[PDB]
């Protein structure tokens, strides 16, 4: 599937990547790495949809999901801010004010707290499954890596994985290393390889999307 440029306001890029995913990209101004793309994952299924991150801001959330509501004329089942920061869940709160259930790891709930961030309302301590449609995918904690919360999703028909900014793009430097455990970074990955050998499509938090090289060079460019 090559992937087609749908929507594009500027603040707000959405890549249709297979039959019934789709990439949003919104962007987040920065001192020390310019203005930066940021990822996340649609799928839609039966007039329902997932989505991995929200935009970075509450502005361009409203954005994504009027547009899944009224050009994919679907119903957002779940949101997963796959960790903490404000490019996986700074526009949470857009997502609530529709009624929108979001889902988080353990970790990113207490870290949101900690910093008195918009709490997702559904914990789970390992992994959840979410469905749209007939469609299930996989968010799951593997171990810590860009930050100790950061969680993947997985979805099996279509072997999407969507590896938040635990993933790199290839060729992409360390990135923002505040809050990383760079010891654990590659051995994480390495479990998230394992887990998805058939894997197709590796969605990175920041950058061009790819397919298993993602995680071979995310693995590598944190080795010890
Ligand atoms: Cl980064
Ligand atoms: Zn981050
Ligand atoms: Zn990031």
């Amino acid at each position: 599937f090559k992937a087609k440029e749908v929507y594009n306001s500027s603040e707000l890029i959405i890549t249709q990547i297979s039959e019934n995913a789709f990439v949003h990209t919104s962007f987040k101004q920065t001192n020390d790495f310019g203005n930066v793309p940021c990822n996340g994952l649609v799928v839609k299924s039966n007039n329902e949809a997932l989505v991995f991150d929200t935009p970075v801001n509450d502005k361009t959330s409203e954005e994504l999901i009027k547009w899944i509501n009224g050009t994919l004329h679907s119903k957002i089942n779940a949101v997963v801010p796959t960790h903490f920061h404000d490019d996986s869940m700074g526009g949470l709160q857009a997502f609530h004010n529709h009624h929108i259930p979001s889902y988080a790891y353990s970790k990113t709930i207490e870290l949101a707290k900690e910093n008195n961030f918009t709490v997702p309302e559904n914990n789970f301590k390992d992994s959840v499954v979410l469905k749209a449609g007939h469609k299930k995918a996989i968010a799951k904690f593997f171990g810590e890596g860009h930050t100790k919360d950061n969680v993947v999703g997985y979805l099996s028909e279509e072997h999407i994985l969507f590896g938040g900014c635990l993933l790199k793009e290839l060729e992409a430097g360390k990135g923002y290393l505040g809050d990383a455990n760079v010891s654990a970074w590659s051995n994480t990955v390495e479990k998230v390889k394992k887990e998805y050998p058939d894997v197709k499509i590796v969605i990175p938090g920041h950058g061009e999307y790819g397919d298993q090289k993602l995680l071979d060079y995310t693995i590598n460019l944190f080795k010890t």
